[PDB]
């Protein structure tokens, strides 16, 4: 970062972190149209989708019947950790006899985190995604190197999340079949705020993926996501999927009873580092609500839909091609003109709230 | 884009756009007073209006009374194609019994477009908009360069949406007589938000412009224009008009009946690519409403007003000295100073309202 | 200005523009305290003020009452021009006789503005203003020149406005006594949105100073200010005197009956661009109201003691060596770290109100 | 600072100053956990705490309730002096007869500022703080190095505030045992708007410490601390401890009776620098209120807690280590992101309020 900015040490403020609403895809020469695209992507080395998107490891967003549902739509689930090891297996069991559908599962770290781990291989998981605030931790790399030694051949091994170059290549050399990118950005989440640690998620993505493209892994763009654009941007930054949390919370197959606060819709979604979720500590979330959205076959048609229009817009046949895309760096006018303005919306759009 | 935002590819973040908002035009010498300015400028090579505005061709903006009192104000309206082809042809008649006066219309891309074209020039249009989301797209090129080579002798042939130079360069190569500029600007558009593909207006225009001045084609500013300080701001960057859709909306010429809500007058405005224009979709605009403005004449009045202030500022005779304008970058803080501040407005202004 | 923002012209975009938000003076060594302070200034070449702070020629803000109360506190009133000729002469003659009080006059440019200058000059004004919204038009610079060479003996002679090097010069080569620096910063005024015409005033002064300041001529910075830190900051970039208009209107000097409105009490204050004022107009102002502030002479009490302060922390005796302090740039988080912050007001201070 | 922003002087504009919001800090390859982490550091030469945090002398913030209570946490209170002496001397004995624990307590400048030292001296106080707006004035530096002649072998002598590499030095070479580093960043502070001067708070610090480390003295970062997020920022920015008032005054034993609006609980804030604390005065303090937060070992545990949280995301076993850790510079995007975005908040957490 070239201006100064205090101290006689250049590398002290090291650069400028950008995230989604910081950026646009430059539309580029086409023969793509959104009917054309092929949105099929990796989620590990192992596994490819058809759709590059899955759900957040949370108790608000993904149990069995989120994970059915994603799996059916062309995308995969995460099942959250946030319940006995029995019943989490069972939940995977569940998934797998519907038709085979991919699954995956969070594990933690330590030794209860491991018989976890081995149930859920024993229950037919597809991926296990070694699930922590922070992966460059010396314990979280060695959780999953081990699991990749005992069980990987049978499964796949995703670990995260990371905000670094250096922390996505510790990762890669500890043998992860995916990268997971994100410390911070959730919309439910505070760490950023509470430890003042984190990486904007554009840089964070372009960063991790400097150290896995290379090595062929996979990067799962995690957090922070709000509209189909943004998936776009995500995956032309080198991510290969996403995983959303808020925008699925609110759907049907989420877990929760709708809230019916005054006139309206919502359901309960909160982080799972906050108080609730963890039940004097020190939470990194909070425990909040969204708005309903309806079935998770219309929200997830209306996000692919969003980025098969990026593809026809910048010439992108496949992930991979828009994988090459490029950015312009825009303004806080610039993002103002971006959405609706100086209009009075009268009417819902299924893919646009103010 | 010199600092440093993430990975090692210095063109992947290419560089930082600007729009209205992030700029001012430097006032010059001058021996120009508004009243002696000549606003007159080409829409495209062959045709010169008195007055740089055309407006645009939406089913809330342009039907025939707004396409003749747009012409008899000295600009040009585009009759938009959410119709039948027989009933298009018919509004081109009646503007062209009203005094012969200038009219364009829309078509899209395809066999049902093309059938729509030969029927507009036979109706005597003057000028075919090829309006689409991305003419970048290699099926615009070839509407573009077929139209040309078969009524390019009867009719002008404008061709966009663009935001980039080398769009800009493939409609010129393509033959276009005008490049219309403006990738998700507009005020009831999301396609930013749901495609996340697009460029700040400004570097829009400075870029298209880039193409299409040495090669001698007007560029058209479509889009995101609110003040009429903003329509000397996209001439300054090189355009030679610009279109307006938001800001002629609301006045009685434009389509619609007006709405009454809560003791305010409004008129119904509406992307294009919003579902109640295409009637599962995925919409790239919004509909909505904006407040009543009263006649075109007024609002025009108001519009060249305001341009020719800028010109008398920056001491330019004409339109094509206007483009040679130098602007100053600003803050947010240089907004807000730009706009009235610290005062509470107790009575409307003409050309004012926040 | 060095970032990539579109076409191949690195002077289209020719400089950030800062405004006063965008910084702060950087306390130094100082043998200063705000007693000892000493802020007088040059408002011409000829007449320097005890303290350097003048009201702008408003009719909601200068008649004779303000301009006595102006001079009593050391600084001076210019009169404005929005009334017959004999009546602004009457008014001279008032200020004039109230102890041979410092007063100026605006006028305009032409030959009523001639026959307005001969007349002011016979009632005993000492200081003219030629009062316009773009001294860098030839006919202004044309009225300061004759002024200067019929009767620049026996007064002295201010041209502005202006926003540019330039311009500051062409003043300057006119004959100017002082340089007034303002084009669109005032909060009553629409010239920047209107004909999107400007620059940020901190720049402005900044430009202004480096054409006025070797050739030994006083800048006026005009517009804008809203905190006494404001006044702080534009001599330090330079100026040695600060116009005040909005900071000014609300006060009991000012022309205008107090208005009632909901349990509070205000001051009518409009542009001399507003229709109101004025009187189909396209004009460059709005017409409002500012909350009532009580005694101009308690206003300025406050004003001048947060300028005594500046001068203490950056170690200045005179204006002269505020005009040498160092600015840093700041964001939008070191702004909102400026103000008060996460702190609800209980109680009203009399220089501050969020 | 490389951008032209006006005038022909490229030091006028001197740098960028950064604060809290302005950065992140970044994620580091750990084996720290925040169980392990050790948050002890250096007050001063000679003073070190178990907790890094110093409580505000204030009058709303620490009286001896307060001093005892920080004390007992790990950390200090200093003293306010907006009170007779000999009752400030009364209240450092109380603290002190509570076992031994560490007081500081405020002084001026002068002759009744002496005499005041000289009886807290007497009292048993730890630390001495040179209590000022503006220590880079020549008399600041003199009371400093008096202190420090005459008693320096007694007690420790704090002097600030400074927010300049240049004036950090002037201490040192005066023989500060510590600097206080904040000129306005403070909540309920005004003196960036009424004087116009201050720099940001982190670039403030690492200017500061770019003096102050190198000679081995400690850097106490002053005000604008909000989340104990901004505790870790100020502390790897080089601090060694921060001081802390809006985050303490709403606690049980700040000072204070409850104050119940509206159904809420609040407790009385204000600077010192208010006209109610000074009690025609030019304040640079407002007076106001901030919610009451409950028993201040609650709050400090939360503040440690989110400082740990860092530690271990940093990799920092101590804050020594955090005090090399990097920053990355962020957008207004990336504060939105950082927040909690796009829920609605329905439990309140005990580290976060929106
Ligand atoms: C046409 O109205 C606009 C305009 C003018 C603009 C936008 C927009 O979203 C819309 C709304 C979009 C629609 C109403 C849908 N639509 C219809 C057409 C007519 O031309 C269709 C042709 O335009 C090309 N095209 C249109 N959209 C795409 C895409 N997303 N990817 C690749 N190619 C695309 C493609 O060749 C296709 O055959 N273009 N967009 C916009 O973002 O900036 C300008
Ligand atoms: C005079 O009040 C201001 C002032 C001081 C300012 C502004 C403003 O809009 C106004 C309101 C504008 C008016 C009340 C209209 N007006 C009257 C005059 C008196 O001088 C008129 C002469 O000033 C020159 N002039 C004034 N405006 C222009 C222009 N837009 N283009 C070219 N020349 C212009 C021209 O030579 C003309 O003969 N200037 N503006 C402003 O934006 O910054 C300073
Ligand atoms: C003391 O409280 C603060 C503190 C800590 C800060 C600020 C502040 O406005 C205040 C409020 C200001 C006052 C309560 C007034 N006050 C009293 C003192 C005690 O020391 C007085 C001595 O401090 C020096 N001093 C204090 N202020 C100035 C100034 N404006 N210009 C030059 N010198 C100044 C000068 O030598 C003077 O003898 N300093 N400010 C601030 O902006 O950042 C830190
Ligand atoms: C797990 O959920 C998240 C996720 C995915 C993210 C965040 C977050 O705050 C949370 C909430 C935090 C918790 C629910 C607490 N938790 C539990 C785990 C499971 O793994 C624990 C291991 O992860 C490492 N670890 C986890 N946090 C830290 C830290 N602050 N400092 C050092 N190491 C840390 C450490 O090795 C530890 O043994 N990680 N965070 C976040 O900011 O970005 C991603
Ligand atoms: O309590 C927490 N604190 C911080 N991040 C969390 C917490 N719980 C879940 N997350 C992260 O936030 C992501 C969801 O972000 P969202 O899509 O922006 O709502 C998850 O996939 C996790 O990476
Ligand atoms: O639904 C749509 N989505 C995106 N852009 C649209 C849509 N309909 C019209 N437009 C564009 O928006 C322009 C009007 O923008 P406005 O002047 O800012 O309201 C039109 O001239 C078209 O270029
Ligand atoms: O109607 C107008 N339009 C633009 N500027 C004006 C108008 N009337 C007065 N001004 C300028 O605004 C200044 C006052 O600005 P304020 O102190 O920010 O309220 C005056 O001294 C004039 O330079
Ligand atoms: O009235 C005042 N004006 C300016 N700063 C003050 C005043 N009173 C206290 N301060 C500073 O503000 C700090 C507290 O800031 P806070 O933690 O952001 O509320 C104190 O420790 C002092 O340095
Ligand atoms: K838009
Ligand atoms: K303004
Ligand atoms: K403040
Ligand atoms: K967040």
């Amino acid at each position: 970062d070239p201006v100064p900015t205090g101290g006689d040490d250049p590398h002290k403020v090291a650069m400028l972190g950008l995230t989604f609403d910081d950026v646009l895809l430059l539309p580029a020469a086409s023969d793509v149209v959104p009917a054309t695209a092929d949105t099929s992507s990796q989620l590990t080395k192992k596994i490819r989708l058809k759709v590059p998107l899955v759900s957040s490891a949370m108790d608000t967003v993904t149990e069995s019947r989120m994970a059915i549902a994603m799996a059916r739509a062309g995308g995969m689930g995460v099942l959250h950790r946030n319940l006995p090891v029995a019943e989490q297996a069972g939940q995977v069991e569940m998934v797998k006899r519907s038709g085979g559908l991919l699954v995956g599962a969070a594990v933690g770290v330590g030794g209860d985190a491991w018989v976890r781990a081995m149930m859920l291989v024993d229950a037919g998981v597809d991926v296990l995604v070694v699930d922590t605030a922070h992966a460059h931790n010396r314990l979280v790399l060695d959780m999953v190197g081990k699991l990749k030694s005992e069980v990987g051949d049978r499964v796949e091994v995703v670990g995260g999340n990371v905000a670094t170059r250096s922390a996505a290549a510790a990762l890669v050399d500890a043998g992860a079949d995916a990268v997971k990118v994100g410390v911070g950005p959730g919309s439910i989440c505070t760490t950023r705020v509470v430890a003042g640690v984190g990486a904007p998620q554009i840089t964070a993505i372009l960063e991790a993926v400097a150290a896995c493209r290379p090595a062929g892994v996979p990067v799962i763009a995690d957090g922070g996501l709000q509209y189909s654009g943004d998936i776009a941007k995500a995956l032309a930054a080198g991510a290969s999927t996403a995983m959303l949390g808020s925008l699925l919370a609110g759907t049907a197959e989420a877990p929760g009873e709708l809230i019916f606060v005054n006139g309206k819709q919502y359901k309960s979604y909160r982080g799972m580092g906050s108080l609730g979720a963890m039940r004097k500590l020190v939470p990194e979330g909070i425990e909040g609500r969204v708005p309903f959205r309806g079935p998770l076959s219309s929200v997830i048609h209306q996000l692919t839909g969003g980025l098969r229009a990026a593809m026809g817009y910048t010439g992108s046949p496949t992930i991979e091609v828009l994988q090459q895309a490029q950015f312009v760096r825009i303004t806080p006018a610039g993002l103002k003109e971006s959405h609706p303005h100086d209009v009075a919306m009268t009417v819902e759009a299924p893919n646009y709230y103010a």
